[PDB]
This record gives structure tokens, sequence and C-alpha cells, in this order.
């Protein structure tokens, strides 16, 4: 950690804390998260060669006086603050397509090393002033806020699949749309009930297996389910279309983000810049 000088706090992953930080050696500036088992160890390693350009790059893992640091690239802003600094206006579509198309990039890529994400949220979407916008937290889940929790994860599913992720981004592009987060529970019991009185209670007919989950309930209230011209409303027909598949209950019904990349709704998919300030 010598080689490194502290800038500022930038947030807190409760992970650890994460600085800004210039390299004394580099001259770099990046973000430092201070965090070890020898499982955690290699599978961190592992995540330093997950490498694409819609990943924020994990540059090295330290390992001192046991303590983990973790030294990414370093990015201007977080699709939170950006989502907050557009509230007035709203992202422009062409740039919330941009970014729904790159960030399924990212997931079709890890996804096809089987590995998922596991917490996906706004916090942890980052962006630059080119238009990119960056998976981050990225694999740290299996190495060591429910709005965007799937809802195999929250009945009890230990082995829920990359479909989560899937999930997750679909609550994300919602709430780019509508500036309000679509399902936001204060609680486990209260999470799954925001989506099932939008979405309706789940059932065998949606969803095969759902009834033999683990915190699965017959006393659970039956809600019907609404409409999505009623959930997402400016959003047209292929982005509602899109939206419904990735929030599919059943997760081998969920579309994956391979085959979401192919839908009608990236026809005319662009790479525009944003308005940011630092
Ligand atoms: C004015 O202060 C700020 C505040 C927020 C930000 C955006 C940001 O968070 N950038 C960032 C995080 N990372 C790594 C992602 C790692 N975080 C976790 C928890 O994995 C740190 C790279 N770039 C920029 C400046």
């Amino acid at each position: 950690m010598e080689n490194f000088q502290k800038v500022e706090k930038i947030g807190e992953g409760t992970y650890g804390v994460v600085y800004k930080a210039r390299n004394k050696l580099t001259g770099e500036v990046v973000a430092l998260k201070k965090i070890v088992p020898s499982t955690a160890i290699r599978e961190i390693s592992l995540l330093k060669e997950l490498n694409h350009p819609n990943i924020v790059k994990l540059l090295d893992v330290i390992h001192t006086e046991n303590k983990l640091y973790l030294v990414f690239e370093f990015l201007h802003q977080d699709l939170k603050k950006f989502m907050d600094a557009s509230a007035l206006t709203g992202i422009p579509l062409p740039l919330i397509k941009s970014y729904l198309f790159q960030l399924l990039q990212g997931l079709a890529f890890c996804h096809s090393h089987r590995v998922l994400h596991r917490d996906l949220k706004p916090q942890n979407l980052l962006i630059n002033t080119e238009g990119a916008i960056k998976l981050a937290d990225f694999g740290l889940a299996r190495a060591f806020t429910l709005w965007y929790r799937a809802p195999e994860i929250l009945l009890g599913c230990k082995y829920y699949s990359t479909a989560v992720d899937i999930w997750s981004l679909g609550c994300i592009f919602a709430e780019m749309v509508t500036r309000r987060a679509l399902f936001p529970g204060d609680s486990e019991i209260d999470q799954l009930f925001r989506i099932f009185r939008t979405l309706g209670t789940p059932d065998e007919v949606v969803w095969p297996g759902v009834t033999s989950m683990p915190d699965y309930k017959p006393s659970f209230p039956k809600w019907a389910r609404q409409d999505f011209s009623k959930v997402v409303p400016p959003l047209d027909e292929d982005g509602r279309s899109l939206l419904s598949q990735m929030l599919h209950y059943d997760p081998n019904k969920r579309i994956s983000a391979k085959a979401a990349l192919a839908h009608p709704f990236f026809q005319d998919v662009t790479k525009p810049v944003p308005h940011l300030r630092l």
C-alpha cells in the first residue's frame, strides 16, 4: 500500500471503504478498495483475467499484513448519481439504449465464462465521458439494498443462475426509463410483495416449481399481474417486450444476455455521449 497516495474517500461497499488514489510510481489515478482465505485469493485472481470493455478493470490485488486491497481502474461517475443528476429531464432514450446494450455485452461475456455478478445496482455501474458504462463489484460476491434482487434469490434458491443478473438489469432498465426504482422493497418480504403486486403472485402456471422453493409459502397473498404499459409507460413496444422477457419469473424462461442483444429494441442502437460534470 506504500505505493499509493489516497486522494479522497469515494464510497463504502460495506465490503470495505473505497478510495480515489494515486500510484506513486505509475502516476495512475485508481480506486482502491480495502477489504484472507486462500479460496478468496484464488477467486479474486481469476477475476483479474475477466477483462472486457464493459467491466471495471481490476488492475492489481495486494495482500499484506493480511488485509486485502483491490486496485481498480477509476471512473468518474456512477449511474445512481447520473440518474439523480438527470432526474428533471430523464436520461435520453438513445443513451438508455446504449447503456442497456453495453451492460448486456458485459453480462454476455461474464456469463459465457460462467461467472455471475449477483448484485447489480446503479451505484456499481460506472460511466465515463466517452459514453461507456461498466459493471463493477463484479465476481466479488462469490469471493467474499434489495431492490434489484431476483425473486428466486428472495425465495431461497441456493443454486441460482446467470438469470439473476438479467432480472437486476431489467429493474435498472425500468428505473432509467421511469426515473423511479421499480421494486423499492425495504425488507425481504416487502421486496417480494412489491414484485408480486406488479407482476402477479407467481404460481405453478407461470413458474413451475415455484411452490417447492425453500421460502415459498402457500399463504402468500395472491395479487393479479398488471400490464407493462402501466409499469414503464413512456417506453415503446420493443423496449416493453424486452423488459417483460428480462422480468420473467421462471429463471429458465428469462431471456439470456446473448439473446437480449438480438432483440428488435437494439435495431437502432447508437453510442451517444452523456453530459457529465465532476
Ligand atoms: C467524487 O467522488 C466520487 C464518487 C463516486 C465516483 C464513481 C466511482 O465510484 N468510480 C469508481 C469506482 N471504482 C471501483 C469500483 C470498486 N467498488 C466496488 C465496491 O467494487 C471501486 C472505479 N471507479 C467517482 C468519484
